[PDB]
Formats: structure tokens, C-alpha cells, sequence
């Protein structure tokens, strides 16, 4: 007897069997209803594309692994790995170092010849980009092949220039400007050995490696590292976790590392290679125009006239704003869990989202009286309308996101070394702890004291986290949906009183839940197990270690 689990590339979390008349990985052309269908071999009823398998050993476990972490159909998985050729059921055939810099790699090269995460961590253009390219020198010597990856807008035909001389060797650039037949040419390229360096972005994490011997990937923090949409992955942790299954290294590169890093570092997980005019304006009490103190706009005119560009920098859109104080400074805070609240207008109500509590809109402010309440964290309300005739640090730091703080950082910091530049902040609260450390310390301190604080709150990189999302016209009833969800969720063997459940809350725009745990493994099993049963059923997506934003 055999019979061959077939995948195929459907939203349903299930493989679908047929028949073998006289390997796991290969493509097959199965019937599926009356029409046909391309599908993958997941193991070895109607009878039955490949002579070897499409995914590689190591790519294969990886990709096996990552379907069960993230709670995503095997099927769409595995099809989303593929050049869309391969979908398709087509053929696969196609006719200088200083003493830091040195000592950096040295230690990577080291220890090349196994499984090890290094955050190379330098400020702006120290040439944390030499390190890559000496590094890849090293294990390109060797005949091992390499992969780079950079953020969506990172790859500028001066980067891949500069690439392509450094290296006398095949370089193959996976930008987004190619049509399938290239992709899928250089796909081939990599697998069999032709290309000695791969770049590309977030899906290049998946391309084959005859013998892959070293992963970069710059930019680390990038946001565009994790998928938005369908399925939901994060490109840099896949990526460590294909470095730790191929037994290679791998280099993540950011001058503002996330303090998901940071904590890995301070823990065993990652080992840290290290490389080496501003006014702070209090708003309290001021006339503001378009949410501009007179200071800045004086400070404006003064580098306008002298024939100069501006640039003003905001909170993003659509994130709901909290309520504070012009005159006092005082903001809305829920009085149950300490958190801010959440402004809706719209709906004529102040809402927590760390818990769930309702407070009607004060028309003055109950510390001093002021009638002067306003909401913080917006700039789509076209600032130009106000500027044509003629910021939000509060956003990020009193935001109902919990990494508001952390994304403003490495904003500051990245745009404090981007003549004299002069570099203005306007804040309600100057004397921030927080901000402080920021301001004069610097980042990599800024994170220390922030990610102590979020051991504090019991939030990522501390926790780990799910989300759970829920969509419909219905507005109501949705929220019900993910009551049923949450109840089923209960009694799933796993409680521990530690794990801890948001119930249905609107989005910051719409339903979700938080599932919250300190144990990453343990919230797996509790998602695979209450995953496993459900029935009605709505929209709705699963996002684990969700970015929020
Ligand atoms: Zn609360
Ligand atoms: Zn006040």
C-alpha cells in the first residue's frame, strides 16, 4: 500500500490524499473536483511533475517548521515559496578594515564553520557595510554562497553597483522589477551553484542554496522584514532560524537594533559586535499654528529665506490619538491599569486598550481646568492646509501602541546624523525620563531603560504575543465571534493563570484579540490545540509576533 498527502495551495490547514500507481517535495499534477490542480507532495481516493524535490532539505524543514508557528495553511506556505513558474506547474530548467572593522571579521570568520547570530551594531555609514562585504570575501573564498537582504527600498542601483565590482563572481539581484521567467532563472542560478551572492528582500529568505554559507541581513529593524499580508512571517527570524538548521552564520546590521535584538544579545541568543545642535521646545501654554510653537517657526523662516529645505516628521495615519492637556500637561490615563487612553471622538467616548474601559470626553481638564484639552498623534489632517498659509513626540510617547516609543527612537536617532544641521523637538513633556535618556545618553541606553520597562508591563521581546483579527459590515456580532474564540481558548489545557487573553476590543481602527504569554512554545501549543476545533466560522487572520502597526 501507498498513498501519497498531497498539498495544495487552499486556505484549508489540511493536506488531501491520493494514489500512486507503480518522493515528498515534488510537484504533482492531481485532479481536484472536476477541474485539475498543481500541488506538493508533503508525504508518502484518485490517482495522480518533479524528478527531485523543489525545496531543498533544510528549506523544506524550515518551511514545515514555519506553517505550524505562524498557524498557516500548509497549502498557501508552501505555494508562496515558489517563483510563480514553479505555481504553475512548469518545468524546472531555463534556456580598507580599521582595528573594529578587522576584529569584527575575524570573530564572525571564526566561527564560520557553524550556526552563530552576531548583531553588528554601528551608527550611521561606519561601514557596517564593509564588515558585510570582507565577511561574504571570506566564505566566498571558501565556494560557499551567500544571502542579502535588504528592506523593499533598499535596493538602489548604487548599492547593487557597488556589489558587483567588489565581487568577481556571479551576483544575482532579486528587485522587484523582474517579470517570472528572470525570477525564476535566478532562482535556478542560486540552487545550482552559479550565483555566489543572492540579493533581494523579504521573499529572497526562501531561494535554494547549493551551499549556503552565510546570511546578511541589513537594516535588521526594517518593517518591511515582516509580510502584511496572507501570510504573516517575519523574513529575519526565518532567516536566523534557517542560519541555526544549515549550522551557518548569519550578520543582522542595524545602527538602531530592535530591542527584540537587544534582548537576544543580552541574553545567549545573539553576540553583539560593536562599532564607533538640537532644541528641545516645551508646548505647555503656547499659541500653536497647525500644531507649530512660534520658536519653530521663527527657527523656519530663518532656513527658508537663507534658501534651505525643511523637514517636519509625523506619527504615521489612522492611529488613534490620546487625550492631554495643553495648558498642564496632564493626560488621560485609565485610573484600573495604568495606560493612556484612547481618544474616540467619532464615538464621543476615552477607551482603554490595555484593558476594556469606558469614560465619557471631559470638556475641561480636571487637574487644572483648562478648557484646553487637545488629541495627539495626527498629521494625515493635511498639515499643509495649515501650512500653505503659513513634531508629536507626545504621539509616540503617550501612544496606546506599546512600541511607539521604541519606533520614535530610531527615527530620532536615525535622523540626528542626516554644515551644521539643527534638529528641533516639540513635546508637551521635555522632562520625559525616557526622552532624556534618548536626548543625551543615546539609543543603545535609551533601549536598556526601555526594555527593562516592558519586563515591567510583561510585554515583548519579554512575552510573546498573538493576534487574532476579525473583520465585518455587521460592525457587531463580529466581536462575538472572537468571544467564542476566547472562551474555547479558556479551557485549553494551558492556562496556567499566566496566560493572559484581551478580549474582543475594537482595532486601532475592525475586531481583535491579544493572547500574551511569557513561554513562546506553550502560546504554540495553546493556538495549534484551540485552532485545531472551530465551526461557523467571517474574515479573520492570524499574526504571531505581530509588529501591531
Ligand atoms: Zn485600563
Ligand atoms: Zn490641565
Amino acid at each position: 500500500m501507498s498513498v501519497a498527502h498531497v498539498a495544495l495551495p487552499v486556505p484549508l490547514p489540511r493536506t488531501f490524499d491520493y494514489l500512486l500507481p507503480e518522493k515528498a517535495g515534488c510537484r504533482v499534477r492531481v485532479p481536484f473536483g472536476k477541474q485539475e490542480r498543481i500541488g506538493i507532495v508533503a508525504a508518502v481516493l484518485k490517482p495522480v511533475l518533479d524528478d527531485e524535490p523543489v525545496f531543498s532539505t533544510t528549506v523544506w524543514r524550515l518551511l514545515m517548521w514555519a506553517a505550524e508557528y505562524y498557524h498557516h495553511p500548509i497549502g498557501d506556505v508552501l505555494f508562496h515559496a515558489l517563483p510563480v513558474m514553479l505555481r504553475q506547474g512548469k518545468p524546472a530548467s531555463a534556456t580598507r578594515l580599521n582595528t573594529e572593522q578587522a576584529t569584527a571579521v575575524g570573530a564572525i570568520h571564526s566561527a564560520a564553520d557553524r550556526f552563530s547570530a552576531w548583531l553588528l551594531a554601528g551608527i550611521t555609514g561606519s561601514g557596517k557595510t564593509e564588515v558585510y562585504l570582507s565577511v561574504l570575501e571570506n566564505v566566498l573564498a571558501q565556494g560557499r554562497q551567500a544571502l542579502v537582504m535588504v528592506p523593499e527600498i533598499g535596493l538602489t542601483p548604487q548599492t547593487i553597483a557597488r556589489f558587483r565590482q567588489r565581487f568577481n563572481a556571479p551576483v544575482e539581484v532579486l528587485h522587484s522589477g523582474l517579470n517570472d521567467s528572470e525570477r525564476l532563472s535566478a532562482w535556478l542560478k542560486a540552487k545550482n551553484g552559479e550565483a555566489a551572492i543572492v540579493i533581494g528582500t523579504r521573499s529572497s529568505l526562501f531561494t535554494p542554496f547549493k551551499d549556503l554559507g552565510v546570511i546578511v541581513i541589513d537594516e535588521e529593524h526594517d518593517s518591511s522584514y515582516k509580510q502584511q499580508e496572507g501570510w504573516r512571517y517575519h523574513a529575519r527570524d526565518l532567516a536566523v532560524w534557517r542560519a541555526h538548521s544549515e549550522q551557518i552564520p548569519i550578520i543582522l546590521g542595524s545602527a538602531t537594533p530592535a530591542l527584540e535584538t537587544l534582548h537576544n544579545v543580552r541574553q545567549g541568543k545573539y553576540r553583539q559586535l560593536t562599532l564607533s545642535q538640537q532644541h528641545v521646545l516645551d508646548l505647555k501654554g503656547q499659541p500653536l499654528q497647525a500644531g507649530l510653537s512660534p520658536a519653530l517657526i521663527s527657527r523656519m523662516r530663518q532656513h527658508l529665506q537663507a534658501d534651505n529645505q525643511v523637514i517636519l516628521f509625523l506619527n504615521r495615519r489612522g492611529f488613534a490619538p490620546a487625550l492631554l492637556c495643553h495648558d498642564c500637561g496632564w493626560i488621560a490615563e485609565c485610573p484600573r491599569c495604568d495606560s493612556y487612553y484612547t481618544l474616540h471622538q467619532a464615538q464621543h467616548h476615552l477607551r482603554c486598550h490595555h484593558c476594556d474601559s469606558q469614560r465619557p470626553i471631559p470638556r475641561q481638564c480636571p487637574s487644572c481646568g483648562s478648557t484646553h484639552l487637545v488629541p495627539v498623534g495626527i498629521g494625515t489632517e493635511q498639515l499643509e492646509q495649515a501650512l500653505a498659509p503659513l513634531l508629536d513626540v507626545d504621539g509616540a510617547l503617550f501612544s496606546a501602541d506599546f512600541r511607539s516609543a521604541e519606533r520614535f527612537a530610531q527615527l530620532y536617532t536615525q535622523v540626528s546624523g542626516r554644515k551644521q544641521g539643527e534638529v528641533i523637538l516639540q513635546t508637551h513633556h521635555p522632562e520625559h525620563p525616557l526622552l532624556q535618556t534618548l536626548l543625551y545618553k543615546g539609543y543603545d541606553a535609551f533601549a536598556e531603560q526601555a526594555l527593562a520597562e516592558r519586563q515591567t508591563m510583561q510585554l515583548p521581546p519579554w512575552t510573546s504575543h498573538v493576534l487574532i483579527r476579525a473583520e465585518d459590515h455587521n460592525n457587531q456580532q463580529a466581536p462575538l465571534f472572537l468571544q467564542q474564540l476566547r472562551n474555547l481558548l479558556q479551557a485549553s489545557p494551558l492556562a496556567d493563570e499566566k496566560l493572559w487573553v484581551l478580549g474582543p476590543v475594537p482595532a486601532l481602527a475592525r475586531w481583535q484579540i491579544l493572547l500574551q504569554h511569557p513561554s513562546r512554545v506553550r502560546l504554540q501549543h495553546i493556538v495549534s490545540g484551540t485552532l485545531a476545533l472551530i465551526n461557523t466560522l467571517v474574515k479573520w487572520v492570524l499574526d504571531v509576533d505581530p509588529i501591531e502597526g
